[PDB]
């Protein structure tokens, strides 16, 4: 059973609320399990095709770990590239911070 | 900015639907990712004390990644240890597969 609605935005939910929660200067260990979590989590997402395409994506424009701002931003795109092939609306990437971090919205 | 219950709801959504599209016979590397998985989603878990004992739970009773029914308990009883510090009413572990493979309730 697949209920990729769900499934999605608990997802979304968790990979946000990561890059929130990461340094402004991480350390070099922080951005190598970030990396290999984000390559696991592309081969096991549990909706087929949704994760074969999000893994290209992460080979084709690698996750950028550098700092908080960096892979926020990061996330922000691949969730739009996402929002694109679905055709819902453009988020905002300006308000990321404010949405994930503040937390308003 | 930390909202508990939604991350919290959220990533539990995220990693029993993993352990329920996890094979019955996992090859080895699926075996070793599902590992990582586990160890690196516990270090950042972005709730900072739910996150320790979380790994302090994978430290004492390490991931059962041998199979799928193996998984699925294991995560259940792991979920069963943060209701029960949380006062919450213990899940029925005989009943995780019609909850998150099948996908009833
Ligand atoms: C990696 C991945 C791949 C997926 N691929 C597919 C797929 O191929 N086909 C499919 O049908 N579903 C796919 N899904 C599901 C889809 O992305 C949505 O989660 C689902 O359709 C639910 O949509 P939603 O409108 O509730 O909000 P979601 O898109 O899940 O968004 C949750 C909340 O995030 C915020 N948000 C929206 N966009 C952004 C952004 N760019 N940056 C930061 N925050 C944002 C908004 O506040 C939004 O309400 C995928 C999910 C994930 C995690
Ligand atoms: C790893 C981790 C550690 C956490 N640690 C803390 C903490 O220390 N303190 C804190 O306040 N919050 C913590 N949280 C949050 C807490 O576990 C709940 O998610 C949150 O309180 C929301 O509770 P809920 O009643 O909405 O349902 P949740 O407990 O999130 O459950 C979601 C759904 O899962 C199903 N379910 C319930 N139990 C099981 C089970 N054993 N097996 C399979 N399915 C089940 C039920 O259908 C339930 O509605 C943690 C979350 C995670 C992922």
């Amino acid at each position: 059973h697949m209920d990729v609605e769900q499934l999605g935005r608990s997802s979304w939910t968790l990979l946000h609320s990561v890059a929130a929660s990461y340094p402004a200067q991480p350390t070099d260990q922080q951005k190598g399990e970030m990396k290999q979590f984000l390559n696991i989590f592309s081969h096991i997402y549990p909706c087929n095709w949704c994760a074969k395409d999000f893994e290209k994506y992460i080979r084709e424009n690698a996750p950028q770990v550098e700092s908080r701002e960096e892979l926020g931003r990061w996330m922000c795109e691949a969730h739009n590239k996402v929002n694109k092939k679905l055709r819902k609306p453009k988020f905002d990437c300006n308000f990321w911070e404010k949405r994930w971090k503040d937390g308003w919205d």
